[PDB]
């Protein structure tokens, strides 16, 4: 109760335990896979031979990446609102595309999702920050004064201090990130002095989010505490935290995942010792393994690896030459196998490549039923579909920082127009089914169902029966609608619009009527 | 506060610090890469031994810079602006025309391109430099007067000195770009003397771009140096630093990623080295061993290599010929693997042929599923992905140095008609969503998709509603307008215009309707 400075010692002793815990256990685990990821030799390798290192994690990673920005960085159609159902284009679309159009095209672009990607797919896990900053440009054409701009950025998963009896974001007691805040920052916040650490002095800092009660009462919200060295601090009571921290694979009830390094560091190893042997196996049938006598054969036979041919002894006759045999054709099918079993564990692209020219394409119905379940059920899938219902945690913090106090800008969603972005509603409801392993059809299956089923299911209505009582033009006006949107020129660049306009009245009731 | 001589100490000793650690690390990564690159010997080599270097990396580049090269330097559809709706043809469309005809056809050609990709593939890093020039010929024809002209250069990277903790363009302190700025321009500049080092003495110079307070006040922004052999310089308040540093892998949080050589001079190494096993095997076997006594058989049968076939000893019969075993398939095997994992690796393309004449081509639908999903993924995709994004802030730089002030000039997009381009809006925001991993469908399959599935579309709607209610003639017009744009004819030499023009009408209200 009315606590001011046991508050500082006791946040420096949880950021001191957090600091030993996570520096011993994450460093060891994030310096092991990027010491695997960059090909780094293992410590086994034997002087005078070769430090052979067959990368694996590379290719792995650098194959999961694209199927995951081809999912994701391609258009703001990855999570919808779903509010209820009379006010649903009022908002729901317009605050969907204004998150889409600020963390898009607005905050470094994607960028952040690539390095937020590396996080959780090298690190075991993968946090953003949202922070807010403002802008005083006093430019007397471009005028935009006070504009509190919403950033995210990747926090470079070695400063996101937390304590491990968390298992999620949002059930964490305390949350530490370690940043530099220079010199000029203190001296934007007003401190007067200094700490131990030119005006730049490349000093350290710490901000902490926890719930404490500091008031007297009982155990207060969270708590935001500029703790930068034990000196004049910034502390305010928050709402929310502002992180994402994916963990890629969802083990059971712990915090941090594993990650590609912690399944494939065993077949890593495999490969490069196999590969090791291999070639040293080659360079000693080469070179030849022999025994020679002491006193005889003194200038092993200079280093036998000579381009003459003559040996010399000195009297001896006989040399001892050991054969050491050549490996048969079944490391080529183990080197094969491991191949195989590597990318069946993650990666189940095959060879990652389609020139296969003697090869054809046959399609029996459903478009070679959906391209064989979607080449069966890939990962890759269940991958984005996490991804995904964890970056809902992002949209909607997004979401909450703009629906507190953002400006009264608009957007280009096929048409200008979008009031003050300050009084949306939260929906406390997110979904994001259009993207992965739920209904979420793939734009390139998807638009065939619905192309061809239901184009062929319409003219037979239409030849049939009679636009009149079945679907009509306003319904057709949807059925090229989608198909545009799988097309990609939705909206202004191939109208069809016809849903009740002025246009449309004189099209419909003059011409085609009194005709 | 008040700092007019300890800058030019407190820039020096960061100029020299810069130096050392950037000479050190990056010169010594860049000279191993150049050495792998042109096939330099390892230092491994022996002496009266083969030093035969596989090269590796030199066929990777030559495969990565056409897929570059085919998708960036064609058309000026890189990028888009995607201003607020109403006023988007107004200008959007005519500074990215003129962005892309002052770049292309004005600037050098793509020749900057190409350096600046062999830059950012070779270097670890690419980077070039957009300055202003004066021309000022007084050609009392074409009187170009007061021609502030905007140039981009590659700058050589070595000379690109920059602190290591920027981890990005837009947040290093310090920036140093290392030029030699002759007598000629130092006498044009105006300084009396010259330095420590004919007209030309071949001088060198240097440019520094840093933030400091010499105000005596808070932290300024930007301040641009001609720190030159510590002498007279140029000290003036900049706006933005105009460098734009691909990396091309967008490793994490460090400013320079890693190249083509970081990942494939293993894979070099052990080509090498598995070549120079086999042929010298080869010679070998060819040359054969053989052990000879001391005192007899001196001559060493000639180096056995004589077309004789006559080895004479002296007065022993027995000669201890020892045998070496000849290399089975299974190192053919080992070959073929190590050459289709280097392509695996980024290099995917398998060949870069199709001269298999047996093979033939079948489709099922969507165009064999895209090429089958662009060849399983491209790499190459992302790379071009994350260049575009990068070059997004080059592009954003060169219209800020143009609408700052340029001139009153023109363009030729599709028609005559430019106004001056000091008056155009920064936007902000830049989109290149076109060209890749995006929605970005490259221009074979989205012509495929939009002409093929939109016609068959059209067609039913035209033949069984009408193109009253339904799409119109206007539409149409767009129909047929990016089916040309996909060809390359697109406005002038296929004009199908009719969108509303005093030709249309004629076109609608005579023809069409009193028939």
């Amino acid at each position: 109760p009315m606590d001011d400075e046991q508050v500082l010692r006791h946040l420096d002793q949880l950021v001191n335990d957090a600091l030993d815990f996570n520096s011993s256990e994450l460093s060891k685990q994030r310096s092991e896979a990027l010491k695997y990821y960059f090909g780094e030799p293992f410590g086994n390798e034997r002087p005078g031979k070769s430090g052979i290192v067959s990368r694996d994690v590379q290719e792995t990673v650098d194959w999961i990446m694209p199927s995951l920005m081809k999912v994701f960085t391609s258009g703001g159609q990855v999570v919808k609102y779903e509010p209820d159902t009379a006010e649903d284009v009022e908002q729901a679309e317009q605050e969907t595309e204004y998150v889409n159009y600020l963390f898009m095209r607005k905050n470094e672009g994607f960028k952040v999702m690539f390095d937020w990607f590396q996080d959780t797919l090298m690190m075991k896990t993968g946090v953003v920050k949202v922070y807010v900053e403002e802008v005083l440009k006093p430019t007397f054409i471009r005028k935009d004064k006070k504009k509190r701009e919403i950033k995210v950025l990747c926090v470079k998963p070695e400063n996101f201090l937390v304590d491990r009896l968390a298992t999620c974001i949002d059930d964490a007691r305390f949350l530490c990130h370690r940043e530099k805040y220079t010199v000029s920052d203190l001296r934007l916040l007003g401190v007067p002095e200094d700490v131990i650490e030119e005006a730049n002095r490349e000093v350290w800092a710490s901000e902490c989010y926890t719930l404490l009660d500091v008031d007297g009462d009982g155990i207060s919200e969270l708590r935001r505490i500029l703790y930068v060295g034990d000196y004049i601090i910034s502390n305010e009571p928050w709402d929310c935290r502002p992180f994402a921290d994916l963990n890629a694979y969802r083990i059971a009830h712990k915090f941090h995942g594993m990650s590609v390094y912690d399944k494939i560091r065993d077949i890593q190893e495999i490969r490069s010792v196999l590969m090791r042997n291999i070639m040293d196996n080659i360079y000693r049938t080469n070179q030849g393994r022999s025994v020679v006598l002491d006193g005889q054969v003194n200038l092993e036979d200079l280093l036998t690896n000579e381009a003459a041919g003559i040996v010399r002894v000195k009297s001896m006759n006989s040399i001892t030459p050991l054969e050491t045999p050549q490996l048969s054709g079944e490391v080529y099918g183990m080197l094969d196998r491991l191949e195989a079993d590597r990318g069946k564990r993650t990666g189940i692209t095959d060879r990652t490549r389609g020139l296969d020219q003697n090869t054809l394409h046959s399609n029996q119905a459903a478009m070679s039923v959906n391209q064989l379940m979607t080449a069966a059920e890939q990962q890759i899938d269940l991958i984005a579909r996490m991804f995904a219902e964890t970056g809902v945690k992002r949209l909607f913090q997004l979401l909450h920082d703009h629906a507190i106090k953002y400006q009264n800008q608009e957007e280009v969603f096929q048409l200008r127009g979008k009031w003050v972005a300050v009084n949306p509603a939260n929906w406390r409801e997110r979904s994001d089914l259009t993207v992965t392993v739920g209904i979420g059809n793939m734009n390139k299956d998807q638009q065939m169902l619905h192309l061809m089923r239901i184009w062929e299911m319409a003219q037979a209505v239409v030849g049939g029966g009679g636009l009149g009582v079945l679907v009509s033009e306003q319904n057709l006006y949807n059925i090229l609608k989608e198909v545009t949107e799988n097309a990609g020129y939705k909206d202004p660049d191939r109208f069809w619009t016809n849903p009740n306009s002025p246009e449309a009245l004189q099209a419909k009731a003059i011409r085609e009527q009194k005709e």
